[PDB]
């Protein structure tokens, strides 16, 4: 299959030039190794950005905690995605 | 096994029998892969509004790419596990 | 003055002049408001889907509270400012 | 007015033990000179959590790039989160 994304990450600043190019360019490669065609990619260097999210969600709430192993939380995951019932989902995991 | 809290909500269109069985059926899955479900809540129909700030400074990287979703799912696994990644985003169109 | 780029969703339900007339009276507000609005971009009815994937660490504060926007206010203030705060949430059911 | 609110703050890591409880404080001192009333507070010290969130918007794009002031930005904020036909809006400044 194929959809068309887009797609944002953030590098640690800490992180030293020639590095950078490393990791960016093995990105890049790790999504062509797999089918994957990127079409463009902006660099737009180091930034603070702030930004303020405003949103309003309607729905009945469901809340669970739980002991899963990373297997457990995709199916969950993508069982989620799907089900049109499911506006939105969220996991937070301690590290 | 990590501990996980996991948030999501139901249409508010829908019935409390496909509620029910919504619940009982996400509830099951989990357990099935093997989970243990320490607590549940159940809010109800909530209408939360909410504001969200925050302030991320890196070096930003923006893509825009075709792919399917193991393409993704794997990029995504590894971006989680690198280290100097702070933080990642994608979107699709459905 | 600052750089500012600004995002917003407008109904599906809406109808043409409605919507119309929308993006018009917040451009006015902006500019009546002394903003200068570099560029606009109509991306028009969409059904992205998202994920977010992010670490923040730090020392956790959770407050429920009854409280005016003002107060609320205030404090998305000061907080924005204060340079020891990465981030903060605010929530209110409707 | 009053609402109930609910409110979650992140303090850097950097940050001395006496630094925290002054902030701390200091805000729970900021709600309460403003009529606010705080019923509950929890501290869970200092954590590394990892989030993933997942929504689907559906609705009538709109960006804009804006050279404006605080003041501005506000009245934009305030109008926006009123009006029903705004599902959802955010804003990204430069620092
Ligand atoms: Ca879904
Ligand atoms: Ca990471
Ligand atoms: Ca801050
Ligand atoms: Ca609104």
């Amino acid at each position: 299959a194929m959809r068309k994304y887009e797609i944002m990450y953030i590098i640690r600043p800490g992180v030293e030039e020639e590095a950078q190019k490393a990791l960016v360019e093995r990105f890049a490669g790790v999504l062509t190794n797999n089918g994957a065609e990127i079409i463009n990619t902006k660099e737009w260097g180091k930034r603070r950005l702030a930004y303020e999210i405003n949103d309003l969600r309607e729905g009945f709430y469901m809340i669970l905690n739980v002991n899963a192993n990373a297997e457990a939380i995709n199916e969950f995951d993508r069982l989620a995605k799907i089900n049109e019932d499911i506006l939105r989902h969220i996991v937070v995991k301690e590290e």
